[PDB]
């Protein structure tokens, strides 16, 4: 089996992409952020505290003929921002762009932090990291994709997400038209539970490449590109004016400014984000101080190839018993 799902940007910025999910019989269709950094599938509900829904679609088990509470079973869950989520859980038949796994762990939300509730257009996370991460207790549940996989043509699903534009998840089979040049494979670690993998150097601007090894995960469920302050500040000591702002909480870049590109290595191989992606506009309305899309991973412990990186790249996740990430240029 395959399937195929188109991805939307959440707003101007690019701060987020949902895909539209199909849960339960008949179909309640839900807006879900697809997370290659985490492994729960949890939905704004029914059962969700009504002060902290505003906007959301709602999945209702009880109008579900298919759905069933998985007894007992609960989960909680914090993410980087320090946002959460926490709730019950049922068992129900999820469908992504043709795609059917029934029996699926549907984490049905009882609360939600203030960031959510804020994200009208958000009405879940659907997560695609190894099923390692997911917080169903007291039996853990798998993923999405891990359930599909057994069923897919090729254990693989891939991420071609757009710059202020829509793209696709495909589960099952690689697009061989959605890309140029070829696939760069490159080895995962699987030991934290997320796609971890070694970018081989970085370049700015038409600067030569500097080779060193960035460990980091591909995240989908991540807005910007967070690395090295070493990388980052050499990156920003290109660009006129920008600064490290504790106020605003990064780097800083006068609305004045064109960015320059920036290239990752994967393996020999190199994919060029260009310096627009690297533009997060204004940090308020009219301001002429833009936030930059790179920004340091040192208060957060590990470096995380977010979209601004993935979309500059169509990106394989393959989940085949050795698993890999391949990048090619798009
Ligand atoms: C801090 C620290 C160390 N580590 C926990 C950082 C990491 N953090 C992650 C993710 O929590 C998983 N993916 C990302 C994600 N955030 C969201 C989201 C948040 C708020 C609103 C809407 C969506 N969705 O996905 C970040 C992986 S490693
Ligand atoms: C312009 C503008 C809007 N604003 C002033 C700047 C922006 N801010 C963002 C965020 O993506 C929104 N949430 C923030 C955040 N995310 C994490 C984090 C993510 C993953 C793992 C660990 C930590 N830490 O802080 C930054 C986009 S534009």
């Amino acid at each position: 089996s395959t399937g195929s799902a188109t991805t939307t940007p959440i707003d101007s910025l690019d701060d987020a992409y949902i895909t539209p999910v199909q849960i339960g019989t008949p179909a309640q269709t839900l807006n879900l952020d697809f997370d290659t950094g985490s492994s729960d599938l949890w939905v704004f509900s029914s059962e969700t505290t009504a002060s902290e829904v505003d906007g959301q679609t709602i999945y209702t088990p009880s109008k579900s003929t298919t759905a069933k509470l998985l007894s007992g079973a609960t989960w909680s869950i914090s993410y980087g921002d320090g946002s959460s989520s926490s709730g019950d859980v049922y068992t129900d038949t999820v469908s992504v762009g043709g795609l059917t796994v029934t029996g699926q762990a549907v984490e049905s939300a009882k609360k939600v932090s203030s960031s959510f509730t804020e994200d009208s257009t958000i009405d879940g996370l659907l997560g695609l990291a190894f099923s390692t991460l997911n917080t169903v207790s007291p039996t853990q549940q798998k993923t999405f994709f891990d359930n599909a996989k057994a069923s897919l043509d090729s254990p693989v699903f891939t991420a071609d997400l757009g710059y202020h534009a829509p793209g696709t998840y495909n589960f099952g089979f690689i697009d061989t038209t959605a890309y140029t040049g070829s696939i760069t494979y490159t080895a995962v670690s699987t030991k934290q539970g997320f796609w971890e993998w070694t970018s081989t150097g970085y370049a700015v601007g038409s600067g030569t490449f500097k080779s060193t090894s960035i460990d980091g995960i591909a995240d989908t469920g991540t807005t910007l590109l967070y690395l090295p302050a070493t990388v980052v500040s050499a990156y920003w000591a290109q660009v006129s004016g920008a600064k490290s702002s504790s106020s605003v909480g990064g780097y800083v870049f006068p609305c004045s400014a064109t960015l320059p590109s920036f290239t990752f290595g994967v393996g020999s191989a190199r994919i060029v984000i260009p310096g627009d992606y690297i533009d997060f506009g204004p940090i308020s309305t009219g301001s002429s101080s833009c936030f930059g899309g790179i920004q340091s991973s040192a208060g957060i412990g590990i470096n995380i190839f977010g979209d601004v990186a993935l979309k500059a790249a169509f990106v394989v996740f393959n989940g085949a018993t050795t698993p890999t990430l391949g990048f090619a240029s798009k």
